[PDB]
């Protein structure tokens, strides 16, 4: 009770609900103020775990909510509310499901190309994973971070396709060593896209390697 | 970065822009809440320099914004936003221009007679001048403070006009000693106003002194 | 002087020459005693850098010298003596050459398959590189450590050669990312050995991937 199972945390959940309600109709400044009030309440509970995710939600409001992407900040606020409400009940089996959903959206964001959504998503994933004693969901996070940053670096400049292919091989081997499977179909799709791009060009002796890589990771996914 | 060049300070700037937008359409309580949120953000950056000016902006909202003077609190919030944004870039040549504009506004307010605007402008000017290592723009601030307070004291009561004249000579000599120029033509205008008041009355042997004072100070400014 | 440029350090060097002389004629216990005396002397110099490498030399005597490998512990003690004598002269351009020789010996040991020599060599390399401010010579050391441990784990058990190929690709991508080229021809030779082993077997659809790997890595080595 008294800020350990209910009361203050229930107030935070109610405020987050009002924030989502405001977001779903368009008022972004009011939702930002409500999230600031929720952060002020959380600073008086001595949790050190909900304060960070509420700050992440506030920053998500700032970035995504102000611009045209209004449905990507409501998702962050919903994840914050669900993380808090899975802590007001002392439930650990729900944090794993929340982390699974968060990781699926990080994969979706990487596949799409959203930048502002991705940072808040990985921040939430790290916060959940550091409070769950999970290390198989954090090294995948680091590998995806490196992959995304290096992909952006190569796409901004005009580097050749060989370095991008090397990126794909490196991240595929890293995830294969990890053993994660849900992060591998996205990489398979991206490798197929790169193979289609290469097939447009006349350069050879790199397409056979790419096709062999796709077949190998697909076979391992079937095994996994 | 991380609250030293951007991030938190950029959030403060964005909230200040939202507050000004709210002010230019009339919602004062929402702007007050936004400024309170900005103050809460600034309290988490450890600056000791933007927090005070944001508090001054909050008080300016309280005083001017709640009353009919909606264009004089938007000015304070704009000055706060510009001071913060001239600090997120590490620019010192812009703080001098901001101080010049603030001092011009102080002189305009003293010429008009605004009381709530005057205190906020003086607080902003002192905050800027205590961070720029300037002592020429502070002694003139003290002289104008004393001049305004004594003017209000004489005008509230029924003191004789000779005391007002002595006040005028005293402040004119003080500003001549400090060497400031932009603060002295306002004194000339006030001296002409008092001379016009004197010429209305039949009392003599004090008006020629007033004319000589105006001519001498005008000649000194021409030299200045 | 007095244990900072000469005296005690020259005593240690002379004892190291005596240790080499004993090792080259066969007396291993006497060389071990001499190295222990040198360690005792170094403990009275407060270097914190020569003591560790002398301990490494002592352990190398213990392991390699006791068995028939008498030419592999003399090399370790020689490297220790050269490291000390390159510190009695205040020379930094010689530590780089010593690190080059040590890394070349690490590569030769990995290619040959020696285990006791390898650990002493990487210990010496780590001690030298932690006193030279080099980070391009440490990540390659970590990659080679992981490669050797995983290679031994695969060779001891009855794992399939597909995981061996995955190991090869992984370490090749890591070495390409760091950019080291002198550690890559040993990997080239091991990859050709694995390709010859695969050609013995009738299994296909993995030989083409391997061959493309050698071609690509050799092309990159030419570029490097
Ligand atoms: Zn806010
Ligand atoms: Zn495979
Ligand atoms: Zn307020
Ligand atoms: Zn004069
Ligand atoms: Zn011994
Ligand atoms: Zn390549």
């Amino acid at each position: 009770g008294p800020g350990g199972t209910m009361e203050k945390l229930k107030e935070i959940v109610k405020h987050l609900e009002v924030a989502i309600k405001y977001l779903k109709e368009g008022k972004v400044d009011l939702a930002d103020l409500v999230v600031a009030d929720a952060i002020e309440l959380a600073k008086e509970a001595g949790d050190k775990a909900s304060l960070e995710i509420l700050k992440v939600a506030h920053k998500a409001i700032d970035t995504l909510g102000r611009e045209g992407k209004l449905e990507e900040a409501a998702k962050i606020v919903k994840y914050a509310k669900e993380y808090v409400e899975a802590k007001i009940k002392g439930d650990r089996e729900k944090l794993r499901e929340l982390l699974e959903k968060v990781k699926k959206d990080v994969l979706e964001a990487i596949k799409k190309g959203d930048e502002e959504f991705y940072e808040a998503l990985v921040k939430i994933a790290r916060i959940i994973a550091e409070d769950l004693g999970d290390e198989k969901s954090l090294k995948v996070l680091e590998a995806l971070e490196e992959f995304f940053k290096e992909w952006k670096r190569l796409e901004k400049e005009g580097k050749s396709l060989d370095e991008k292919l090397h990126l794909f091989l490196r991240v595929g081997e890293r995830l294969l060593e990890i053993g994660d499977k849900e992060s591998l179909e996205m990489l398979i799709e991206l490798l197929e896209e790169l193979a289609k791009e290469i097939k447009k060009a006349g350069n050879e002796e790199l397409l056979v390697r790419a096709e062999a890589a796709i077949k190998d990771i697909r076979k391992h996914i079937k095994e996994l």
